[PDB]
């Protein structure tokens, strides 16, 4: 019946609704539309930081990056403050989890370096994750602003979830890199209203959201229950009949949180 639930919330919000769960070794998965697919918008910021961990030492995190006004062309509330002085790599992988700072995140595909500006890269690391469906294409912002048909800068609530579940319960990177990716996350200031929302003050969420164009609200977390038990939830929603103006909703994805931790508690 969760299924008739969620698509009881598209009905009243007016949107397409995707989520995926996995399973744990004392847990069922919950999915639905779980195999569509839907735009990342900044949620790719995560996997990214991720990537730049992953092929460097930490020691790379100190390494300033110079960049100029011109630079900044998308929502960007730490970069463009420091244009003068430029960004480590450690505080541009802050910027663009906790702040979704998106000069930041062109910053940090530029430097896992290639074709498109760093996308091709991006997309690499994602295939070495065993993810052959997501893809991205497109900087910031361009990501965020593909019409509802366009398989650019797309992946899927299935995809996305076990992408997170190796980088921050698995062994996809080393403790320390994944203690900072997690911290990062766990830090996040743009979540409030969507996946924390839905679950009780006494879990802790880590998270990183994405909004776009077409009404796009997404949102990919990292829940511990109250006695410290994790779970990985991907929600993701779009409005495509709404107009590329459609508003985007945090309380849909809230109210889907609500429903998965229904489940989960």
């Amino acid at each position: 019946d969760l299924a008739d639930r969620f698509a009881e919330l598209e009905r009243r919000y007016d949107a397409r609704l995707g989520v995926y769960v996995p399973a744990t070794g004392t847990t069922a998965a919950i999915e639905y539309r779980a195999d569509e697919r839907f735009a990342f918008c900044s949620t790719f910021k995560a996997p990214l930081v991720a990537a730049v961990l992953h092929q460097n030492p930490l020691t790379h995190l100190d390494k300033l990056i110079t960049y100029t006004s011109d630079d900044i062309r998308s929502i960007s509330p730490v970069a463009q403050q420091h244009v003068q002085t430029g960004m480590t790599i450690g505080q541009l992988c802050d910027a663009a989890i906790r702040y979704s700072d998106g000069t930041a995140a062109n910053l940090l595909l530029a430097d896992l370096g290639g074709p498109g500006g760093g996308t091709a890269a991006f997309t690499g690391y994602l295939r070495s994750l065993g993810d052959t469906v997501s893809r991205l294409d497109a900087e910031a912002p361009e990501l965020n602003r593909d019409p509802p048909g366009d398989e650019r800068d797309t992946t899927t609530p299935h995809a996305i979830a076990l992408v997170l579940q190796q980088l921050v319960l698995g062994n996809a990177l080393p403790p320390d890199k994944r203690a900072l990716l997690t911290d990062w996350m766990a830090r996040n200031t743009t979540g409030a209203k969507r996946i924390r929302a839905g679950f009780p003050a006494d879990w802790k969420v880590i998270d990183k959201t994405g909004t776009g164009d077409y009404g796009r609200a997404n949102d990919i977390a990292v829940v511990w229950s109250p006695t410290g038990v994790p779970y990985v939830v991907a929600v993701m929603s779009d409005r495509a009949g709404g107009g590329y103006d459609a508003e985007p909703r945090e309380a849909l994805l809230a109210e889907a949180a609500t429903c998965v931790a229904g489940v989960l508690a």
